[PDB]
């Protein structure tokens, strides 16, 4: 309960919030303690979803292992593993007020999402999150992240200029984002928010991949190039640091990540 | 639409972010053009509440024509004010959008925002906020301070440690709190959000004051007591900074404040 300072910035080497009031979450800008009895106050239900399709069911083992470590601890999580082979999906341990369902299944994750959070997810769910399956928690991921609407910077670009951003370029595509416009290069890799505001990201997503498609084009990167498009013109209401996605092997460990809490092992 | 630099904090000098993630509302924490189209998007309404009772009507009219400048300019805004004298409210001309409706009126604020909330302001209003009328504005007042409930930094107690605080100190009185407990020190004297989170405030402070008065007591700031025991609980989605409620003769114009934007002219 320290008592917080007016007269001290939160952190003096990052942007802590975005100009349109979103916080961008950071170590040292938030106390878990009163957040997480915020959202215990409301019982929180959080969804997780994970594709772990062909060889990448190989990454589901350390992938819950470690978010029954790190992710949203205290507070009820509901897993759902999409994948191809059911069977080859590990028996991993889960703690209490925790359950895992298995769902048999470019374009293909938002159409799925999109699909089952207006089935199961409603209804199931008071928040979901979307990651990829060949990562591992090594830190604290909670409640700190939930809000109606997220996405993460991207490990590679948050210290770059928006030209050097790798949106979509060509105005032929639902993706494209002219050179002058651009907050942020968010990773497709982690992104989330309420129930509703995450089915009407996936249907905005996929509507446009289809549209694009008839068209003859793929965004360049993928379902990722869409996400980016998404979030510049319906913005994030919280953005989470590169904190919450990283490279280690690649990008090292520099001095503004003071804790890296979901990681790359080594669409 | 410059672009936001991740690696650049908004502000040095100042706490732009609570420890529960609500933004602290500063000049350089926001753009002001991405704010107003989101609001307008949704043809947003403000509700601004201001009682002018026995002498007091004499302020209505800066108060007035100086809202007409600052106070949410662009955007519908429909003013409340509650007077003990209809004839003496002067008639301000307003802008395109903005009403003005009279309604014939320690306890007295919280009761009546309470009842014409739970009336007319639902309704009428998106947000509702509640402002002292021996105010002027003299800077931007906008959309930036819209959240589902906001409190405002009391201008005389932003830099102080919260046992200076003057919370309500005696365990008899609902707007009690402890010597180690308080994030920040609210003023009375601006207060706002969604109507549904003021009808809740607004309630829940008014029937705290009736059990202290069934009890023979009155909380020491009266319903600013109840408004900052109502805050520590209910943690605002916001917090204004000093620059929305400010002395200049009392306090002058210190570095940290870069805006003077609603001030005392010299419950
Ligand atoms: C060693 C290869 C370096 C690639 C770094 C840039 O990351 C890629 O960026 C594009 C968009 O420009 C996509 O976001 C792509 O998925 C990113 O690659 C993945 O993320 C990086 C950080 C690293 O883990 C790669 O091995 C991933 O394939
Ligand atoms: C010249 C008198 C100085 C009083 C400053 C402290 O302000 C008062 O603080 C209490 C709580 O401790 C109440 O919030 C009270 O309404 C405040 O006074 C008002 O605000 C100040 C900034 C100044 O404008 C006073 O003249 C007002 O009466
Ligand atoms: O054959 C595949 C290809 C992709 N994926 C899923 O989609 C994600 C994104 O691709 P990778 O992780 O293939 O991309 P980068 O994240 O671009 O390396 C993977 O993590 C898996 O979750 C999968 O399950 N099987
Ligand atoms: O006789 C009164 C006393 C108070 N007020 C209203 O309640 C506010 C709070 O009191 P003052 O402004 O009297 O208090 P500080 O804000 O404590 O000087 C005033 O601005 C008015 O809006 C009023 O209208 N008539």
């Amino acid at each position: 309960y320290p008592q917080p300072k007016v007269l001290t910035p939160s952190r003096k080497d990052v942007l802590v919030v975005t100009p349109w009031l979103a916080p961008i979450v950071w170590e040292g800008t938030f106390n878990i303690d009163i957040l997480n009895e915020q959202f215990r106050l409301q019982n929180t239900t959080i969804g997780l979803t994970v594709f772990a399709i062909k060889k990448y069911v190989a990454f589901l083992k350390l992938f819950l292992e470690t978010a029954e470590k790190h992710f949203m601890v205290g507070h009820r999580v509901h897993y759902y593993v999409f994948t191809d082979q059911p069977a080859a999906v590990p028996r991993v341990t889960l703690g209490t007020g925790r359950q895992l369902s298995v769902l048999e299944v470019s374009m293909r994750r938002m159409e799925m999402i999109s699909d089952f959070s207006e089935r199961r997810f409603l209804s199931e769910v008071d928040y979901l999150v979307s990651v990829d399956v060949d990562m591992e928690f090594r830190d604290h991921v909670g409640v700190e992240i939930l809000t109606p609407l997220f996405g993460t910077l991207h490990p590679s670009f948050y210290g770059s200029s928006r030209e050097a951003f790798t949106y979509e370029r060509r105005p032929q595509s639902q993706a494209y984002i002219p050179k002058d416009e651009g907050d942020f290069y968010y990773m497709g890799a982690f992104f989330g928010g309420s129930v509703q505001e995450v089915q009407r990201l996936t249907r905005a997503c996929h509507q446009a991949m289809m549209v694009d498609q008839a068209n003859g084009i793929e965004a360049v990167w993928h379902d990722e190039s869409h996400l980016n498009k998404y979030l510049l013109r319906h913005k994030p209401t919280k953005v989470l640091s590169p904190e919450y996605l990283w490279d280690q092997q690649l990008l090292g460990w520099p001095a503004v990540l003071r804790k890296l809490r979901f990681t790359a092992v080594p669409r």
